[PDB]
């Protein structure tokens, strides 16, 4: 069960390669271990992202027996696990506390010349203990460089591309086959926030013969659902957010500060406090 002299491999607990529990024997601390029979590609991204708020720390990376191994600090449940535990209903306060942090995580990945390309509830995990108020972002398996690290030359505009994320949260431009850029991670976040508000999305649970037929039905439903209808009965900020994302040009640097201020002004109008008391903390 030995991993890089100081780690002990525990039980399999999920998938992202498979995810196992483990122990840093020397420090007396539980860890998360990702085993691969892409791990190296992804480890380089995590390494570049190190030091960022809500970026998980990679303790060790190497190879053991038949596997490539990555050791990460242990984090808490995903927003999808917490949403299901909360009966698929989050108060407006929880959605807004989450939106503030999620915009910041996305901005940080973009500042490091990458786009995530798979913004969904399963890829945001709450921290544990003293970091329990922190939203972490994970899984750089589908991530891609959008600009040169030195020159900041944006990748060219490309058409006729495959869907490289989850269909439910994909941007309209992703359904059209356009190369993903910064605007696309933010538009996906906009659908995640509306999903937390509604408990479901209108293009969710569409029946079809093939998965490619289902994506074409999701595309059609998204393109025929006005933002004002999708967001009806919820504060206007959710619609304003999605409209701003949809207006972004391919190589535009999004105004992240404006997007955070949109939700922060609504948060203050509602009289909420930034005490990081989420719905699940009340249970
Ligand atoms: C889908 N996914 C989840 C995790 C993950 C990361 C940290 N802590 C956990 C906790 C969450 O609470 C329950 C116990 N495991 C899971 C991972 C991962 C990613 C990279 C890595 F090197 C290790 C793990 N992927």
């Amino acid at each position: 069960l030995r991993v890089g002299n100081r780690y002990r491999l525990g039980r399999k607990i999920g998938s992202g390669g498979d995810i196992y529990l483990g122990t840093d024997i020397a420090a007396g601390e539980e860890v998360a271990i990702k085993l691969e029979c892409q791990l190296h590609i992804e480890s380089k991204i995590y390494k570049m992202m190190q030091g960022g708020v809500g970026i998980p720390t990679i303790r060790w990376c190497g190879a053991e027996g038949d596997y490539n191994v990555m050791v990460m600090e242990l984090l808490g449940p995903s927003l999808e696990d917490l949403f299901n535990f909360c009966s698929r209903k989050f108060s407006l306060k929880t959605v807004l506390l989450l939106a503030d942090q999620m915009i910041s995580r996305i901005e940080y990945i973009h500042s490091k010349n990458f786009i995530h390309r798979d913004v969904k509830p399963d890829n945001f995990l709450m921290g544990l203990g003293k970091k329990g108020n922190l939203v972490y972002i994970i899984d750089f398996g589908l991530a891609k460089k959008y600009r040169d690290a030195r020159t900041h030359q944006h990748i060219p505009y490309r058409e006729n591309k495959n869907l490289t994320g989850t269909a439910r949260y994909a941007s309209i431009n992703t359904h059209l086959g356009i190369e993903q850029s910064r605007r696309d991670d933010l538009e996906s976040l906009g659908y995640v926030l509306m999903y937390f508000n509604l408990g479901s999305l209108p293009w969710q649970g569409l029946k079809a013969a093939t998965k490619r037929q289902k994506y074409e039905r999701i595309s059609e439903k998204k393109m025929s659902t006005p933002i004002e209808v999708l967001c009806k009965g919820y504060p206007s900020e959710f619609a304003t957010y999605l409209n701003f994302c949809r207006s972004l040009r391919f190589d535009d640097k999004p105004d992240y500060s404006y997007l955070r201020q949109l939700f922060r002004n609504l948060f203050h109008r509602q009289g909420f406090s930034y005490d990081y008391v989420f719905d699940w903390n009340m249970l």
